[PDB]
């Protein structure tokens, strides 16, 4: 056995918020490096449970646009878990404010992000917190949805589960998650995919929550796209953005419709 192989260095702090610390573990031997996200299970009725799920799941998750897991340790308290390493960054770091990205590369991440919502959802699981910095991004600029922590089946052993608790990020939620008490958790899915299109098409977010009583959520349902966020958006990309962010979640597309989409289909553009 090759000696020093199992000592990894964690050379910065990557993240650093209410979950806990992620440290970027780089090999002794090797020098393969990978990101580290030290959980804290305290107290008696936090964590202990919180990162049983994030690791059962991930424990599942097997997609070139998912954050490859490697593995975990339980000691005592502290939990470290060996996940990809994502030199790219997040998507959110490439969204000039108030601005975008070129609506090429808009193009290439919404495709990698429909792939690996497309795979989660596949196998049953709903991310339920997709936004630009959950959405990582690696040496070759490719999108990987990353952070299960929130993620649950919706379907196993075949059959769907409605879903009713409220968890994931204002913005980003969809309008089903504060108006009724049960809902499929794939359209929650799509409709921050869609959230996401927009932002890195416009560098800002249509609304705080998709409530009546938000100004421009109301707009966007009179269809007030004129000189309003929308008016950054191309019309293509526009028409693509008034399917996902349909209120009805009955009404909303589908990823199958999304690939369907003339302006996802559409070259460099
Ligand atoms: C400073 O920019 C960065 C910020 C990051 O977020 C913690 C990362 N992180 C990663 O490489 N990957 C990951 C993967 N999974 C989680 C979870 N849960 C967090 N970070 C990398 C850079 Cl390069």
């Amino acid at each position: 056995a090759v000696p020093f192989v199992e000592d990894w260095d964690l050379v910065q702090t990557l993240g650093e918020g209410a979950y806990g610390e992620v440290q970027l573990a780089v090999n002794r031997v090797t020098e393969e490096a990978v990101a580290v996200k030290i959980v804290d299970m305290k107290r008696a009725v936090d964590c202990p449970e919180n990162i049983k799920k994030e690791i059962c799941i991930n424990k599942m998750l097997n997609h070139e646009n998912v954050v490859k897991f490697y593995g975990h340790r339980r000691e005592g308290n502290i939990q470290y878990l060996f996940l990809e390493y994502c030199s790219g960054g997040e998507l959110f770091d490439r969204i000039e404010p108030d601005i975008g990205m070129p609506e090429p590369d808009a193009q290439r991440f919404f495709h990698q992000l429909m792939a690996g919502v497309v795979y989660l959802h596949g196998i049953g699981i709903t991310h339920r917190d997709i936004k630009p910095e959950n959405l990582l991004l690696d040496e070759r600029d490719n999108l990987k949805i990353s952070d299960f922590g929130l993620a649950t089946v919706f379907r196993y052993n075949n059959r769907e589960r409605l879903l009713n608790k409220m968890c994931g990020t204002l913005p980003y939620v969809a309008p089903e998650l504060l108006k009724r008490r049960e809902f499929h958790a794939e359209p929650v899915d799509v409709w921050s995919c869609g959230i996401v299109l927009t932002a890195m098409l416009a560098g800002e977010l249509p609304w705080d929550q998709p409530s009546d009583s938000c100004q421009e959520y109301s707009d966007w349902k009179e269809k007030k796209t004129y000189l309003n966020p929308w008016k950054k958006i191309d019309s293509a990309p526009l028409a693509l953005l008034h399917k996902i962010l349909v209120e009805n979640p009955s009404a909303r597309i589908t990823i199958p419709d999304i690939k369907k989409d003339r302006w996802y289909n559409k070259p460099l553009k």
